[PDB]
This record gives C-alpha cells, sequence and structure tokens, in this order.
C-alpha cells in the first residue's frame, strides 16, 4: 500500500472513530504530498521525494511548537505536540541531532572526505542512512560544517 493509499485509509478510520486531531494532520500531509506533485507537474512523487515532504511537514511543526512556546501559548504548544505525535507514525524513527552528527562524522570518515570539494561524495553516501530520519536542511548543514 502506497503512502497516499495509507493516508486515505486512515482518513476514513479517523472519521469513523472520531479522531479529529489525527484526521486533520493526515489530510494536511496528504495535501502537501499532492501539492508537491502538482508543483512538479507529475502524477505522483518518487518515494524519496515523499520522504522529503514528510520531513518538511515535521520540521514546520517542530518550528511552530518552539515559536508558540516563545509566545507562551501553551494550548497551541500542546496542539502542535499532538500533531508531531501523530505525524511521527508515518516516518522512520527520527535521529536526535547528536545521533545525526555521529553519522555525519562516520560517513565523512569512511569515504575519505575532508573538504567541501568532497560534499557530493559525502551526501551520496549519507542519504541512504538518514533520509526521512532528519530534516534535509540540517543534514546538508552538518555535513558542510564538518568539511573544510
Amino acid at each position: 500500500m502506497s503512502l497516499l493509499e495509507r493516508l486515505n485509509q486512515d482518513m476514513k478510520l479517523y472519521m469513523k472513530n472520531r479522531e479529529k486531531d489525527k484526521l486533520t494532520v493526515v489530510r494536511m500531509v496528504k495535501a502537501s504530498l499532492q501539492n508537491e506533485a502538482i508543483k512538479l507537474k507529475k502524477d505522483s512523487l518518487t518515494e524519496d521525494e515523499e520522504l522529503t515532504v514528510l520531513s518538511r511537514e515535521l520540521k514546520q511543526r517542530k518550528d511552530s511548537l518552539q515559536e508558540f512556546s516563545n509566545a507562551n501559548r501553551l494550548d497551541l504548544v500542546d496542539k502542535v505536540q499532538k500533531e508531531l505525535d501523530i505525524l511521527e507514525v508515518y516516518l522512520p524513527e527520527q535521529l536526535s541531532e547528536e545521533e545525526l552528527r555521529t553519522i555525519v562524522n562516520e560517513t565523512i570518515a569512511e569515504v575519505g572526505a575532508s573538504s567541501k570539494a568532497d560534499m557530493g561524495k559525502v551526501m551520496g553516501a549519507i542519504m541512504p542512512k538518514v533520509k526521512g530520519k532528519a530534516d534535509g536542511s540540517l543534514i546538508n548543514k552538518l555535513v558542510s560544517s564538518q568539511l573544510s
């Protein structure tokens, strides 16, 4: 079953079992996946492209939670937290920044990289290990920073 078939199935399940918070997250994520394919003018996305969208949806919410915390709107912090709890069910286990840094170092080490001229080689070797487990921005960021 594809990601979209899964989301559609869950939409029905949450409508039936009256899980409003779950339903909202599910249809919002579905829409983002559909909008990305529309942007690229194609029927659907590759599975890696879907992972990028899911990671982006997760990051947007993590960023919002922090902003609502800054604003002292704990009711909104709680709402976004619930969305994260729901969304994580559709993604592979997430890597903590420390866990990601470890992988960045491990990959740079094994492929013999040292400078940014080696970025391409490091990114190609690291993606299989981290796609969908951390936000693309952070991955590129940590790799670049560790390279001279």
